[PDB]
């Protein structure tokens, strides 16, 4: 009558990477010296957000 | 679908060298001498003024 190939079962999921690994976003600022003075100071920080199951970060 | 060159990350900061690195101003006085005499006299001051982060100063 009816020969089944038993093939006709199937389970499906999805996935997706919709964002990048990390988010920088800069909170720097000025370096104000005389003409040909010799000094340091602070610039600044930037934040580095990390993203979902990120947990080392390599940079350059 | 998308493939990221992982590059489009910045910080930006500024800098600015406004002012030259000393301001002379001067306070000179007179020397008034008879036809050829010899003397001395004290003939005034110079302010130097010294600016951001100026430690050392060389001049001629
Ligand atoms: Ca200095």
């Amino acid at each position: 009558t009816t020969q089944s190939p038993l093939n006709s079962f199937y389970a499906t999921g999805t996935a997706q990477a919709v964002s990048e690994p990390i988010d920088v976003e800069s909170h720097l600022g000025s370096i104000t010296p005389a003409a040909g003075a010799q000094g340091s100071d602070d610039i600044g920080y930037a934040i580095v957000w990390i993203k979902d199951q990120v947990n080392d970060v390599k940079l350059k």
